[PDB]
């Protein structure tokens, strides 16, 4: 339980990685969605302690019950520190999140999948909560449209908003900013009139990666509920075998 | 070596998987191209033989020298069967492959990467060789262009040609067929005149995934060198979070 | 809607790939488990038809309701052929599947995740249903144990049973054969006495990949409910950076 | 070039991502090793500049020639900033790296593959260079061995050393530190005497993930060349479907 002097050094994170467990989450309409999560749970290990208890992190996942409300997630972080007899720990869980969506012209309903990561960290007595969402959208190239007699190259794009939250934000709030700022958002089901609509909206609203990151960042900068964010936009170029990438990091405290 | 009756059954494939190993390949331009390969080497195991020798498959990779050519690959398949004391075996290697390309208007030269898989199988008295290439290309939707006042949804597409070879075929020949049948091919480096060119040609040549596979299949059908093939085209839809997909399978001997 | 003569050729499969949709499944205890699936839905396209309707495949997923019982899956395949106006189609869905498990000595309960793929194909008037499960287990090397004064090298292994089913088989039935034939099965939560138990059981039951595939195959050969299977075992070697792979394919009809 | 006030904000990172390109690296043994790299090239964008030139980043890759050495990598970072007309930028390349290795007893020679990431960042008037290597090793559980009558659960482990360099360090030096501190290192080709050797040494040298990271950290702390580092060790538990994980982060300037 105690370290040799050559091993007398603290470990910032020690725990389980990639544990797959089912979870239930709460929508902005208060409804519960069943999803599967990949969990990472770790604690700080004091220089003197030889090792953590790995079994306890799995035990905590089995014990937990109910929707993963922002309140339960904070409770889980505190439960882990008590179960593991630790003073500092991180819990991270990623899962696919589905929003029912209405086609722009037809009104036909379809689910779209977003990748959501929720991270809680307790270090220096300070509890920090982060919500990260990957939103798939459509991007059209302004240069292609300007220099071409007809057509404009467009590609699927991923906008990743990772935000430290001062207060509760629904993920739908983060998804909405990316979808509104995108040349055009994505629907799973589109009838012919909808395809006409999204083809035309994207062309009318071309955006480089730089344009998209700046437009999304300005909206994030205005939401007080967000204290700090890392914003990434990746355009999977249709005319190339690589991607165009823009990153903006903001810490309002600083 | 020796099996119990309960374990007295032949194993069609036994050996090593995912062995990463450097390899040099003689190109159509006669350059020796150095690339990294993931190797799968396996042999049929007779009911009475309890196990193959795993170390020998790795030893063959270390022993082998010089550029990989169609003749060298066949020689390796025979060498392995002799080394492993086996009558039937399969060798599969997948590696990134690069072709220097010339931009359509400016003529600027850039590398484009393809995924090549070379597979040799000896079984039932027959030696079969297969060349599989994943070709990245551009696809433009004919419906989007027809129904829209402006624009046409376009996206990166992968054309996978998996061909059993009656006669040796350079990978470049398979890549060329896919690139020619695509709405537009892909270049790593495009100048603004090139960007204008590829935007326009894609628009002038819209193809559905069904149109793309059918056009590639017709070229494969006309090729005396290819006895049989499994052809796949996937369109990574810009307007959707999923892909459009088509597969044509054909055996000339049928 | 009709093909040019150069494009007058049938396409075996045309449809959507990698569509992520939530689904509910039924356990062998008849209970319902909520899981997320990646769906692939395609139909055969007659030479004359220019193209399928891609929107309909997504519409079918949105329309479907209730647990995905083996009876619903057959109904869905028929519904798709009618919705898409086709005569032949394939529906494939993969999802993580969780079984609550009891530790061997402590009796502590933990969930384990398996990858389950369910595939339905309707071609030549014939309906075929396939259930594929990836089961994670533990493998110990017989050679290492025999030649070493102490210790024996052991690694996580994946056993993949893909089976065409004459009649309904619960996935738990397929998982059980792999877990019983493995040097030792896997538990998410293990107390110290359980770790002693699984350390010792694995050592007492060493199995090469060949031994494991043959032991599992014999059990599959005995289950009439299975008409044909592809069995794969991969050992992720702890002493190497590659894997040991064994494959057995059986078609009882043949 | 020119921004609106709403888009008047700096972008910390803008450029190309996931560009695949061949590269040659001079090895510690002075051999020129040809490998395939995935490149990420980005530059800081000033608030007033509306966009970077994407084509130039690809042009630099095509233009660059000769083996990648520490000096050459620094020269490329400067070349890119001049080519892109930028004052701050990052270049990151990841490639498979092979070291010929000698078996512990038989002395047979086999290649072992590592994942190398070289990152150069110029920002805030400071140029920072980092070498990151993923080293595959073997880990044996000390608890399994102590509590069991026979055997000890062991598994492949990845040790990732991400080091900021005060002075140039060959990747081989980082790999050696991880291999020496591991229960046992990995060889591609092992003869039966070698198998006996590595089985026994691992058993005689059991390490927990906390023990492994602490031992590697002590070597890194003693190294004058490394100013700072993020050290990760992941044990892909044979007895579990998840991984044990530990991370130590250290900045000497702190
Ligand atoms: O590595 S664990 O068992 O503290
Ligand atoms: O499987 S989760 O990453 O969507
Ligand atoms: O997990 S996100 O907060 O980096
Ligand atoms: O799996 S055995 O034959 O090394
Ligand atoms: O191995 S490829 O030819 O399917
Ligand atoms: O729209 S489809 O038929 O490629
Ligand atoms: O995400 S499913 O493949 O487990
Ligand atoms: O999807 S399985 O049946 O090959
Ligand atoms: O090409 S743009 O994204 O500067
Ligand atoms: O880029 S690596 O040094 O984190
Ligand atoms: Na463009
Ligand atoms: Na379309
Ligand atoms: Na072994
Ligand atoms: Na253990």
């Amino acid at each position: 339980q105690s370290t040799v002097d050559t091993r007398q050094m603290p470990i910032q994170r020690v725990g389980v990685r990639a544990v797959r467990h089912p979870l239930t989450v709460r929508t902005a309409e208060g409804e519960t969605q069943a999803t599967v999560g990949t969990w990472n749970l770790d604690v700080h290990l004091p220089a003197d302690q030889k090792g953590t208890h790995m079994s306890r992190f799995v035990a905590l996942l089995e014990e937990r019950g109910g929707p993963l409300t922002a309140d339960a997630f904070r409770t889980m972080l505190a439960t882990m520190l008590e179960k593991l007899e630790a003073r500092a720990g991180r819990i991270e869980v990623s899962f696919p999140y589905f929003v029912n969506k209405t086609a722009p012209v037809s009104g036909v309903r379809s689910l779209l999948d977003y990748e959501v990561t929720l991270t809680g960290d307790v270090r220096d007595g300070l509890t920090r909560v982060f919500a990260k969402v990957l939103v798939p959208v459509t991007s059209l190239c302004p240069c292609s449209k300007k220099i071409s007699q007809y057509g404009a190259h467009n590609q699927r794009s991923h906008v990743t908003i990772d935000a430290e939250l001062a207060a509760d934000v629904p993920v739908e709030d983060l998804i909405r900013i990316a979808e509104e700022e995108a040349s055009c958002e994505l629907w799973g089901l589109l009838k012919r009139p909808d395809e006409k609509f999204v083809t035309e909206r994207a062309y009318e609203n071309p955006k480089f990666v730089e344009d998209l990151v700046r437009d999304v960042a300005r909206r994030l900068d205005a939401d007080e509920r967000i204290v700090a964010y890392v914003l990434e936009a990746e355009n999977f170029e249709s005319i190339h075998n690589h991607s165009a990438y823009a990153l903006i990091e903001r810490d309002k405290r600083r």
